[PDB]
């Protein structure tokens, strides 16, 4: 393998705060409802939802941001240690296929009122 | 192949801006005629040019910095789609050539006043 | 070989140091001997430690962070040139063979008060 593309992505943790608060339909056309929740239960905040929100950009960069995309063919999932992971399906799939993705991999940082991700696409 | 370097520069935007307002030689030092304009023919913004400088920062990085490097042989172009590419001749392709660099990726981002780039090299 | 992980981490510089000052003991819990001086053998300042720290944490996610990792198991060293290189050793290590990792990627940025990295890990 090698690597298809590379995206990056940074949010301000404020602005996308007052951009949920303002459309209340905005939550439900990024996130899907597992990505809205804490491993708990309890719902997730503004900060860990704007990485959320960088990587998913971040994807698209790496696939070269193809008209089509949707939102919710993107998952950032949790594993037990905590480490957050991508889940392609649908139209970002279909993308991936185009390019010939099989892995990804994903880092969230939020500090300074900013939200980062980075995204590797390889095959 | 595998990665031959990976490089991340973070540039604040204002302070670009004042760099290149203070000394007009400046930006022909950094940036190709193509690169200083917009796909239309307008001129280049100045966060968008900042993120050109931080990705030209980026892969000096990658490729471990040497002395001689010109600014102007590092090349951000974009793709009809509006990906960002990097091209390299010159100075940046034979430092490229001597750690057996084969491909490039570029990301680039600007939020929050601040241009983010990240760059790998791949052979 | 192929990517095992990625982790980025972004650190605001002024916080950084605030906890350095508060705490005489914790630059010793995070860095070894070495990263605590400059190449000329003056004492290394606020923001390259941070950029360190941040490319400790990044290194850390890239191994999916697991219990039991060391700070001083990741050590930053830096090339004449000037270029940040990871050494790992012990609980690090150990880590890094249990994901198969031959190969760690390193960049560092630190401007507009915050220190970023990137961390690829590679086998
Ligand atoms: C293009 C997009 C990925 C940019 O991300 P963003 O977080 O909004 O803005 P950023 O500052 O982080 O990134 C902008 C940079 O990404 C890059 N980018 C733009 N198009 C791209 C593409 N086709 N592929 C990869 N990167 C692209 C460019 O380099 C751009 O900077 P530049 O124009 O100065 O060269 C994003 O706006 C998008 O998803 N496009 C559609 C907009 C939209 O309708 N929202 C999403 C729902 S469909
Ligand atoms: C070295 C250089 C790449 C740093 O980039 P920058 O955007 O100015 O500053 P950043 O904060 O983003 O990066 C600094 C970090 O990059 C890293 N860096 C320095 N030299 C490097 C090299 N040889 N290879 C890879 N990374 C290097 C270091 O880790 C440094 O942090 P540290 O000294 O605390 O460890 C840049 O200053 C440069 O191009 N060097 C020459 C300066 C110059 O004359 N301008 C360019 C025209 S020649
Ligand atoms: C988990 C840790 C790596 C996060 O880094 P940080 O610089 O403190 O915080 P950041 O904002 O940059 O990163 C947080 C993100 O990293 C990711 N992260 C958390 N656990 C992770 C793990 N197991 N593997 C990879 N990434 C992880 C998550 O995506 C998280 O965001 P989210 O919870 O909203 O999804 C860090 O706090 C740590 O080393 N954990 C232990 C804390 C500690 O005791 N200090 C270190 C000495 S042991
Ligand atoms: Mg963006
Ligand atoms: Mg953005
Ligand atoms: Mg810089
Ligand atoms: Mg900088
Ligand atoms: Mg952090
Ligand atoms: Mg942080
Ligand atoms: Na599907
Ligand atoms: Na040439
Ligand atoms: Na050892």
């Amino acid at each position: 393998m090698s690597i298809i593309g590379v995206g990056i992505d940074v949010a301000e943790v404020e602005r996308f705060g007052a951009a949920l608060e303002r459309t209340p339909a905005l939550a439900g056309r990024l996130f899907l409802e597992s990505e809205l929740l804490l491993p708990g239960g309890e719902r997730r905040g503004v900060a860990s939802l704007a990485a959320r929100f960088a990587a998913k950009e971040a994807l698209a960069k790496a696939l070269g941001a193809p008209a089509g995309l949707l939102w919710t063919d993107a998952e950032v999932w949790v594993e037990a240690g905590g480490r957050p992971r991508l889940r392609v399906t649908g139209t970002v799939a279909a993308r991936a296929a185009e390019l010939g993705v099989a892995s990804w991999h994903v880092s969230l940082s939020h500090a300074a009122g900013i939200a980062s991700a980075v995204v590797i696409a390889e095959g």
